[PDB]
């Protein structure tokens, strides 16, 4: 288990324009193409990021492309915020999968704000930050994604990707 398997797992694949939980237009693996509700202005968003007039559709290669690069921002993004930093720098490898799949999921901007929680995993207090953590909007908006993120900072295995 990595963090692209995870989140492959998480984010599933889809190589026509979708919408997100959220209603947002996505596509490939949990990329976020734009938070307009005017698909044209998702296929446009498309056609840059690939390169090319895509027509609303993607192969798998793109698709992967696309999170690639995505991980990659995601931890730079990460590294560069001076809260998250060295939160992340204390956590083990299989808890820092969990924080870039947040960071993934909801921007170092939504991610910046658990500041309680923040300070509890670097208390390396797992279960208070656990049970902090689903007091949030993103548990209960996506509790089953949400529970496996939580587990795995709260064990630091990957059972619950089993
Ligand atoms: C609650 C946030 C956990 C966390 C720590 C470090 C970096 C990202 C991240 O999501
Ligand atoms: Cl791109
Ligand atoms: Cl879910």
């Amino acid at each position: 288990m990595n963090i692209f398997e995870m989140l492959r797992i998480d984010e599933g694949l889809r190589l026509k324009i979708y919408k997100d939980t959220e209603g947002y237009y996505t596509i490939g693996i949990g990329h976020l193409l734009t938070k307009s509700p005017s698909l044209n202005a998702a296929k446009s968003e498309l056609d840059k990021a690939i390169g090319r007039n895509c027509n609303g559709v993607i192969t798998k290669d793109e698709a992967e492309k696309l999170f690639n690069q995505d991980v990659d921002a995601a931890v730079r993004g990460i590294l560069r915020n001076a809260k998250l930093k060295p939160v992340y720098d204390s956590l083990d490898a299989v808890r820092r999968c969990a924080a870039i799949n947040q960071v993934f999921q909801m921007g170092e901007t939504g991610v910046a704000g658990f500041t309680n929680s923040l300070r509890m995993l670097q208390q390396k207090r797992w279960d208070e930050a656990a049970v902090n953590l689903a007091k949030s909007r993103w548990y209960n908006q996506t509790p089953n994604r949400a529970k496996r993120v939580i587990t795995t900072f709260r064990t630091g295995t990957w059972d619950a990707y089993k």
